[PDB]
């Protein structure tokens, strides 16, 4: 905590007035029967960030493992950064506070650091002990179905869970600019932060100035492009050039003798957008914690800016294919 | 009225039962000293629909050519279409109503078949004796100022004039389909219309789908692309291949004996997209309107949808550079 180089201690300062590690660990695809080993393994790694959310349905298993460490004195709670999300099923604010009690129930948490509007997409509400995580079912088969539900109705439920302080801090993810910036004009209390898939096929660069400009801080997911789709036969991701073969990539990797896994996950945190690599394998969780001690070039940010095309691996418009859902069209 | 071709008669059967003529006439930079003649001389063509608005400060003269048309007895009221767009500085909903009555008082007009939100950005108010049309004007020099006004709020007003029955519909224009997916989980009634931005170089296919997937009707503008920008010096505009031009579209045209302008407007219209195509020359006011009697073939449609690069040209964005409109980012 004394060689003054970059590391994975830096954090960022939300409009809250609460910290943020810029680096975390991610929890999609988390497999729930080591679940647990792998986020305690991760906090004596020293990961102090946990990007969990409602449908990814290992939140019992992180919450064990947060807890193991705890219970060990590894590290205190408040060093931790809990982030949740809320999903889909849950966006009528009568829903809002028992989504937020069920996290808690689940991860046996007294409060989390900062919960997520997941989507903006309102499913019609499933009861917890009907189906949990509901992901897409809408109870009734496979078809959707919706609720009517402004988001800023949702938004001003989540305002009020600040107040009891068991969110320390609220948010949104997978918003558009124009969504926000009407969203803002209802809000009391700003989003401190929105999350977004985030590489470098998929720059949205307008997006990303706007946001910041508002003092809204930046959390990038899938920061490895496909990646992450490959091992759900996602077809445009196994189509896709991987970004660790990408010449541009490699040769900026080459010059820092940095992987371009580290290349890819620098580039967003050296922007200040916050980045929660997953990973289940010990092996590469210490290289994608230590990305910060390396700074790209103004020439390596004009190479990497080429490789934007507008390509979105998370795209809701796939889900329904009855009532195509529009929100990045 | 018995030739059985298409023609400018056609109509799309809005959501609110009306019928709105799928091609009309642009009032966009229609030159105030000439305004009325040239609105008179475009209904005596046989023009029908009009598409006006607060910011082109030519309403009066609009008025004038119309009301000309109707004392002569060419045409009833009931046989016209008058589109107006309520400005960014009146969608606090207490102004939204004044500003429709602005609109009929400046056109002498009873009522408008069609009162569209002009974008989904909120100015300061300024009064109509301090300014109007105010264009950018916010009270405070260059400088911009903004309402808190979720779009929402706006929506519920416009819902508000149909009942007195002085805006026959309502809609909306330049809203992402992010913004109508949440507009809609609010709105009693549904807009009617949604105007965007729309030619080969922005086809914004996606949004095309889901927003008549609901039964609304689709009004392209700048149908010619860069063409109506060129007077401006839109440097973006200056710098793009004219697409009266582009090989694509004067092969096409060279299969049908129509001109290049007249293939970009029918592809539009045979899409069940209106079209307002803008002319200060009595002479292409004619071909513009007989666009519909010929049509496109699906290996046209197909070679057409190459062009799209998301290329607009009407961006908000470049308006105020301190705080960067993101309604399109
Ligand atoms: N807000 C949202 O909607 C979502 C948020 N997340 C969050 O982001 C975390 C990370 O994004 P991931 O999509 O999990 O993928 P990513 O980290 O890009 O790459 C993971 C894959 O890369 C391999 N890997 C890891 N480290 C590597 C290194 N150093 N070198 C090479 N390859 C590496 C991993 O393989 P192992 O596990 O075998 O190592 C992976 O294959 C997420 O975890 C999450 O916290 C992401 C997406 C969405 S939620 C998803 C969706 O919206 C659903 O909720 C609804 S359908
Ligand atoms: N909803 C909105 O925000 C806006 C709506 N409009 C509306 O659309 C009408 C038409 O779009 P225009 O941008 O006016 O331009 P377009 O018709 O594409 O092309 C006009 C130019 O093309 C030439 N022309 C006409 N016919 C031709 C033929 N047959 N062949 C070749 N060239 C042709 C014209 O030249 P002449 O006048 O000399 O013939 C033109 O040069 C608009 O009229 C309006 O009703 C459009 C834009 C926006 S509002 C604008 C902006 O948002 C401001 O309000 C705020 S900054």
């Amino acid at each position: 905590g004394l060689v003054p180089r970059g590391s994975h201690m830096m954090s960022i300062k939300l409009n809250s007035g609460y910290e943020m590690p810029l680096v975390g660990f991610g929890c999609w695809k988390v497999d729930n029967a080591t679940c647990a080993d792998t986020v305690y393994n991760a906090i004596k790694v020293g990961y102090r960030l946990f990007d969990a959310a409602m449908d990814y349905g290992n939140c019992k298993e992180i919450g064990e493992g947060i807890n193991r460490a705890l219970d060990e004195g590894l590290v205190a709670r408040d060093e931790l950064f809990i982030t949740s999300k809320l999903w889909n099923s849950y966006h009528d604010p009568k829903n809002v506070e028992l989504a937020l009690k069920k996290v808690l129930s689940d991860m046996k948490l007294d409060y989390i650091d900062l919960f997520l509007i997941h989507f903006p997409i309102a499913f019609k509400f499933v009861p917890f002990e009907e189906k949990y995580p509901p992901a897409f079912y809408c109870g009734d088969g496979d078809n959707f179905h919706y609720e009517d539900v402004p988001l800023l109705e949702t938004w001003k439920a989540m305002e009020k869970l600040t107040k009891g302080g068991k969110a320390k801090s609220i948010g949104i993810s997978n918003f558009s600019a124009a969504l926000i910036y009407d969203l803002l004009r209802g809000a009391e209390i700003k989003p401190a932060v929105l999350q977004i898939e985030h590489h470098p096929y998929l720059q949205q660069p307008r997006l990303i100035e706007y946001v910041q400009s508002q003092g809204i801080a930046i959390t990038a997911y899938s920061s490895f492009g496909p990646q992450s789709f490959l091992e759900l036969k996602h077809s445009k991701a196994l189509d896709t050039p991987t970004l660790f073969e990408h010449k541009t990539i490699t040769s900026i990797a080459d010059k820092y003798k940095k992987t371009p896994a580290q290349v890819l996950l620098r580039w967003a945190s050296q922007r200040d957008i916050a980045i929660i690599p997953k990973s289940n394998n010990p092996d590469r969780l210490l290289q994608n914690l230590e990305v910060n001690d390396f700074n790209l070039s103004k020439e390596d940010f004009d190479e990497i800016s080429k490789l934007d095309q507008d390509l979105r691996f998370n795209n809701p418009w796939d889900w329904d294919t009855k009532n195509r859902i529009p929100i990045f069209a």
